[PDB]
Formats: structure tokens, sequence, C-alpha cells
């Protein structure tokens, strides 16, 4: 199963942000809430925004805090990129160990989707190589967070803005600055075209290997470049030697060639399941990384 | 549309580590008792043929070594309910949440915590299929994780986690110790019945696609409930009842598609099969939503 973090520790570090009428989602941390700037925009400031000039009109207290059903004091704040830092006058004391992290495409982490800061669910997610997110986002979810779980340390990577026309999910990290070309600015802006991960795809091969599925294998191998060839015809992100040798361990394991594996998957490509599973799936799956199968 | 879970953290603060001689496992700590599977009590010997009865009048307070992070609880009492041990300890949890024991039927959806060594590890949304197993992720020492909702601010354990069948699927018990399906906590041979679709479930899910932006799958035609039930067998589908009809009610009104017309599209879907067609995103239906996860 693909399994999301335990999400106790960041739920206790949602709170919910006003700001005039409009209402989202804020993680309090330490004396800090962050939360995305938009929050200052009515919505006759969506199409272009001036977040420098919205921002300088208001003071500490046209930001409601509410953390449940205490209040919160602010009284600081400035804007570090796409995000808003809220200083409160209470430190939380539910504040995990933590880190802000940056991830990169293809790598995964679990989302605690929450509205009027209060959280609903939590899943598993990837980034996808377009730099978005495949989630499931409403109306009031901005600020709802993404992150790891490390021995107890809780990785932050992901903080939510928008979304993009085909349904697919765009935001930040919490340093404000978005993951791929998009702006926090409701104009026309699309996606990228997405392709699968074929590192996440071939991790996840080894792990039905580990396991006990073989039927996919075959007596092939493959060069790397005629690997790449291949699958880019079906919109496979391009295999690199950098992935090759992430895989190394996992080929190790199971004794199968990196590029043993990769014929198999251009077999797959080419002829489907036929009616089968592997693992638990009828689709080849890319939300695990390597760095996943091991643990 | 993703399958998600319940957050977590009313659960994992009641999550502790039970040690039992060599046998070890997760535990239920709520207010100033301890759940667990009887099983604990057992060697590796036990196991293939236990008296449980006679293995829990041999063990004292003493026999039972119970964590909760670095604490150790002080075990007091012991008792047995069905297939559950209660180890009554020195303290109540203060992070007991506001709970409920409850009883689910085949085709009801939940969020399972896994944990090992009293530690949660990770958290995902699952069905009760319709032979009552779980196609889970369990490993060794995961025995004693729960399966929960929540509503509100009431957590309902419906599931406690005992045994992984050759299928590799799984069994567990209701909070009071009574099995779902027909397995025993004993290591000698079972096997998970053939395994069927949840119907309304699918139909739930089509909704949902309605709901958002699929609609492919929709046409003019229509079935009744005799012709779609011998459809039904015909593909390992749950039957489906007059009841799964009512509960779809708020869909069909929401969508305008009668369900006995959505079944026409379900029935003509696993015939056509897809047409290299995507639904939500699925090669396959979906089942593992139910209506009120849809609504939600
Ligand atoms: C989808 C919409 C067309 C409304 C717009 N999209 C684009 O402008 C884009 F296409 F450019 F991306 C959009 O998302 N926003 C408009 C506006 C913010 C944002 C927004 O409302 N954010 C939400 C937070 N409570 C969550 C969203 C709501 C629906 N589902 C989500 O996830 C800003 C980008 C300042
Ligand atoms: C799979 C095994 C062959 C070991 C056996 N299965 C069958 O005996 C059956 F096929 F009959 F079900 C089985 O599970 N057990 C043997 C014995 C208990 C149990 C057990 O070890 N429970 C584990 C709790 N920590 C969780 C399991 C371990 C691996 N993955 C899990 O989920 C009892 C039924 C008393």
């Amino acid at each position: 199963r693909k399994m999301a973090f335990p999400s106790g520790k960041v739920e206790g570090c949602m709170v919910q942000v006003t700001c005039g009428t409009t209402t989202l989602n804020g993680l309090w941390l330490d004396d800090v809430v962050y939360c995305p700037r938009h929050v200052i925009c009515t919505f006759e400031d969506m199409l272009n925004p001036n977040y420098e000039d919205l921002l300088i009109r208001k003071s500490n207290h046209n930001f409601l805090v509410q953390a449940g059903n205490v209040q919160l004091r602010v009284i600081g704040h400035s804007m570090q990129n796409c995000v808003l830092k809220l200083k409160v006058d209470t430190a939380n004391p539910k504040t995990p160990k933590y880190k802000f992290v940056r991830i990169q495409p293809g790598q995964t982490f679990s989302v605690l989707a929450c509205y009027n800061g209060s959280p609903s669910g939590v899943y598993q997610c990837a980034m996808r190589p377009n730099f978005t997110i495949k989630g499931s986002f409403l109306n009031g979810s901005c600020g709802s967070v993404g992150f790891n779980i490390d021995y107890d340390c809780v990785s932050f990577c992901y903080m939510h803005h928008m979304e993009l026309p085909t349904g697919v999910h765009a935001g930040t990290d919490l340093e404000g600055n978005f993951y791929g070309p998009f702006v926090d600015r409701q104009t026309a802006q699309a996606a990228g075209t997405d392709t699968t991960i074929t590192v996440n795809v071939l991790a996840w091969l080894y792990a039905a290997v580990i396991n006990g599925d073989r039927w996919f294998l075959n007596r092939f191998t493959t060069t790397l470049n005629d690997f790449n060839l291949v699958a880019m015809k079906y919109n496979y992100e391009p295999l690199t030697q950098d992935h090759v040798d992430i895989l190394g361990p996992l080929s190790a394991q199971t004794g199968i060639a990196v590029l043993d594996m990769c014929a198999s998957l251009k077999e797959l490509l080419q002829n489907g399941m036929n009616g089968r599973t592997i693992l638990g799936s009828a689709l080849l799956e890319d939300e695990f990384t390597p760095f996943d199968v091991v643990r």
C-alpha cells in the first residue's frame, strides 16, 4: 500500500488565518504562522495583485489567527517570496522537531488536506516531473502542507496555493518559492506535459521482484540509450546515469542488473499486463521512490 | 480524486508496545486498559494449536511488559474478551480521545494506522472486503495495529490486526475480539474465500467521476436489478440490493443519473471493457470508496 506518514505531528500545527473576508490555513511553528500570501487578496486583486502594496496597508490586527478555539495575537508580519510569516505572541507548544526542505520532481511526501485550519484527510503524493501535484484540494485548502517524517523529524516540503486548469495542483516550499514556472496570480497558466517517473517504476518493479513476482522479467537487456529512445515514446522520463546508480543497491539485492530491468519495462510497455497485476496494481506505479523501496 | 485516510493523530497517542515473554506486538491504550491480540501470550510453538484459557491462567501481571514510548506501564490486571487481551495498567492514558468500539460490515471503509514496536509507521485507507479480509500491508510485528473512522470528534475503532492469509490479504477482529470472517487465531492452514467487487462502491465512484469531469461512460440505457445481478454474478461483483439503490439516492438526486441508469453504464463497462479509456485515472473500477465517502 501507498502509505502516508502518521499526521499527528502536523495536525498540532494547523491553524486558521483570516484577512478580511479571505480564510485559509496556516502552519504554526514556534512563534511564527506561515501561510500563502494571497490571503491578503480580495477577489478584485487576484488577477494582478501587487503584494507589496497590499501588504504595506495591513497592520497586525488585520490578521485573525485561530488555533482551535484560541485566538493568537499577531505581533508582526513579513513576506518571504510567496509566503507570509505572521509573528505571534505564543510559541506553539506542539511544535515538533522540524526542518524546511525543497524537494525535487519524483520525490514523495504526505499531504494533510485541511479546511478552516482543521485537518480533513491525509494521503501520499509524488511531485510530478512538471512540478505539479495530483492532489485533492478544494476551496479553502490553501496553506495545507506536504511533509515527510524521518526519525520524528518532520521535513516540510510543500504549501498549497492553487489549482491549474487540468485539475493538478501547484504550490511553494516553505520559503515561499514555487515549484515550477507558476505564479500566485489568477492568470492563464498551464502545467507542462506530464511524464511517468521512470526511476520510480523501476524501483517498484524491483519491489515486486523482492516480493514474489517475476512473471514480467525476460531474457533481454538494453543499452541505456536504446531504453530511453523507446521509453520516451511512452511519455516516460529519460533515465540518467544517476538514476542507474541510485538503483544499484536494489540491483545488488535482486541480482537483476538495472538494464535488464529496463528491458523488462520496455516489454511491459509494449505488451501491457495481459490481465495481470504487479504488487496490487494493474498500472505501472510511479509514486514509490527507490529510497521508499528499501524502507 | 485521492483515497484519503483520516488524520491519525488521535490514534497515534494510543499506541503502545506489549511484550509477553519473547512475543512483541502493538497495543491500544485507552483510559487505564491496553487492548491487544490474545496470541501475544503464545510462544512461536503455542501458535500451532493453542489453548488460550490454559495459557492465560498460567500468566500473571508480571508476564506482561507494556511500554508507552520511554515509559513502562505497570500491568495490574489481565483478562480476555474473545480474541483480545485486556491489560489493566497503572495509568490512564492522558491522550485518550473520545471513542467508541464499533463493528463494521463488508464494503465499509476505514483508516489503518500501521504500527511496529508500539510506534506508528504509516496510515492508509481500506475497505472491508466482501470475504471479510483486508487488502492491507502488514508485516511481522504489525499485530495490534487498528483501523478506525473519525466523526467530528469521535474515534470509532473497528479493526484490530491479527494475521495474514496465504493470498497475502489480512484478517482481524473488532475491538471486542470478534473475528471478521471465518478465521481463527491459530497458525494452521486457512484461506480467504473467493472475493467479489463491492458493487455499490463502484457505483459511488462512478458518481464521483460524474461529479468531477468524466461523463463518457454515461449512456441512454438502463437495466433492472434482476438483469444487472446476473451480469454481477458472471463477473464476481457483489449483488446489488434495494438498500444499496436507496443509499445511492443522494448521488442520483445530485447528478440526475438514476442508479439503474448508472448500472447500465457499469454493466457496459464490464463488457466493452473500458476501451483504453480512463475513468478518474483508474484502469479498473475502484470499489474502496463508499457512498458516504464520496459525499464527503
Ligand atoms: C482554480 C482557480 C481558477 C480558482 C485558480 N487557479 C488559477 O488561477 C490557475 F489556473 F492559474 F492556477 C486558483 O487556484 N486560485 C486563484 C487565486 C488563488 C487560487 C486559489 O484559489 N487557491 C486555493 C486555496 N484555498 C485552492 C484552489 C481552489 C480551488 N482548488 C484549489 O486547489 C490565486 C492563484 C491567488
Ligand atoms: C503469516 C503467518 C504464516 C505467520 C500466519 N498466517 C496464518 O497462520 C494463516 F494463514 F492461517 F492466516 C500469521 O499471520 N500468524 C501466525 C499466528 C499469528 C499470526 C501473526 O504472525 N500475525 C502477525 C502479528 N504481528 C502479523 C502477520 C505476520 C506476518 N504478516 C502479518 O500480517 C497467529 C494466527 C496466532
